[PDB]
């Protein structure tokens, strides 16, 4: 059983943990699916092999409506291939700030769904540990959506990276005893509680400059309902909150429990009985959190994606150099294809002519292979620079057109870029910065914050 005997690319999903996620498509049936693809190389194997094809198989015959729907699962010599349902309502949070009106009872939907999820493979035997926002995937966007948990099974059998473009965001959620070593089934209530306390506020528990303030404050495990916006919010919904971010784990709820709280019982009906003050408060800041992360995660892949651009084009410059035997720096169609696939060797037809339409509209001849080579890596980049330019834009929610030091701060914290680094980057872009930039001069200091 070959993957690619069964299924052919369509498009990419993005990268989530561990790997790749590309949309596939059965070459029979027409089926749709997401295939989330790991490197062997690029990341570790906790257990032993027969481990990791024994949970694989239980996860086939694992069925629940809050849990993404494992089908097959496929390995060759470099990779792992587990072919999921595609769900395309995009992440939970990307959907709530939209919304103009956000409830108890919208929070307690979304919270029952997660807890019915996580039950039903505790039930199993399963363990998250990395639960977060980004982990919660919806099948449509709307509030009317059910909730598909991505990712369960993965942390028992594979190590994730120490990159910091993928380990962005995951200090927030964290349960301490995963700090420490030792963790069971409990630390995903403590990520669901994480997650309910951001719902209500807006505000993580646990907030802080970088990584390791952060990690710090959930080591110590104190955090307070002090901000105002808490006023608003029923006492029952905090008495969970604290039954889940209880901090020794037998001490704490479980998911089964967890699902029978007064709460749950109460915000859950599907009339809607009891008082709904929309938490203004907590969705500004949901937005303001919800950006800034998406900004610090959008910087850090800019960066990434112009030192990729950077190799591939001086690669992709000596492949077309060897092919160039006149020594005239011109080539044909045919050879440019070649080349484009020599260079993924270390649809392909169609990129190329998307390149040759703005060199040579008329295609009357030969092609500049240094002019192909600009365009073609130019365009490959434009994903992730247009989704930088967004985020700015979706981040500067007034449309000032500027981001300040302080928001700089708290972004480059989030993004371990550290506070002298950035701070001397600027210098540099203007010296006359007055303490703010546009969207030009930050895309200029991620630049030389990459060494260009
Ligand atoms: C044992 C677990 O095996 C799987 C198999 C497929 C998976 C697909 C996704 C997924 N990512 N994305 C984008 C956010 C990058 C998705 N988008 C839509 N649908 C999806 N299903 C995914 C995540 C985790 C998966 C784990």
């Amino acid at each position: 059983a070959i993957f690619s005997d069964r299924y052919k690319g369509q498009r990419v999903l993005g990268k989530g943990s561990f790997g790749e996620v590309i949309l596939c498509k059965d070459k029979i049936t027409g089926q749709e699916c997401a295939v989330k693809v790991i490197s062997k190389r690029q990341v570790k194997q906790k257990t032993d092999k027969e481990s990791l094809l024994r949970e694989v198989q239980l996860l086939k015959q694992l069925d629940h409506p809050n849990i993404m729907k494992l089908y097959e699962f496929f390995e060759d010599k470099g990779y792992f291939y587990l072919v999921g349902e595609v769900y395309t309502g995009g992440e939970l949070f990307d959907e709530i700030i939209s919304r103009k009106r956000f409830s108890e009872v919208d929070a307690a939907r979304i919270i029952r769904q997660v807890l019915s999820g996580i039950t039903y493979m505790h039930k199993n035997k399963i363990v998250h540990r990395d639960l977060k926002p980004e982990n919660l995937l919806l099948e449509s966007k709307s509030k009317d959506a059910n909730i598909r948990i991505i990712d369960f099974g993965l942390s028992t059998h594979f190590e994730a990276s120490k990159k910091m473009k993928d380990k962005i965001g995951t200090a927030y959620y964290i349960a301490p005893e995963v700090l420490h070593g030792t963790y069971d089934e409990k630390c995903d209530v403590w990520s669901t509680g994480v997650i309910l306390y951001i719902l209500l506020s807006g505000c993580p528990p646990f907030n802080g400059a970088n990584e390791y303030d952060i990690l710090k404050k959930v080591e110590k495990g104190k955090y307070t309902f002090e901000l105002p916006q808490w006023k608003k919010v029923s006492e029952s919904a905090k008495d969970l909150i604290r039954k889940m971010l209880t901090y020794v784990p037998s001490m704490r709820i479980s998911a089964r429990d967890a699902l029978d709280h007064e709460w749950i019982q109460t915000y859950t009906k599907e009339q809607i009985s009891v008082d709904v003050p929309s938490l203004d408060n907590a969705i500004l800041n949901i937005r303001q959190f919800q950006g800034t992360q998406k900004l610090a995660q959008a910087a850090l892949l800019y960066m990434g994606s112009k030192l990729t651009s950077q190799d591939e084009t001086k690669e992709l410059t000596a492949i077309f150099h060897k092919m160039d035997k006149n020594g005239d720096g011109q080539l044909d169609r045919a050879e440019l294809i070649e080349g484009y696939k020599e260079l993924m060797r270390m649809a392909v037809e169609h990129e190329v002519d998307q390149v040759l339409d703005a060199v040579d509209f008329d295609k009357n001849g030969y092609i500049e292979y240094s002019e192909f080579v600009t365009v073609a890596m130019d365009r490959k980049t434009l994903l992730s620079r247009e989704r930088l330019e967004r985020a700015f834009r979706m981040f500067d929610s007034d449309n000032s057109g500027k981001i300040s030091s302080t928001e700089l701060a708290t972004i480059f914290g989030v993004s371990d870029v550290d506070s002298e680094t950035w701070k001397s980057v600027l210098s540099e872009v203007d010296k006359n910065n007055d303490g703010e930039v546009d969207f030009d001069e930050f895309q200029q200091m991620l630049l030389k914050l990459c060494g260009n």
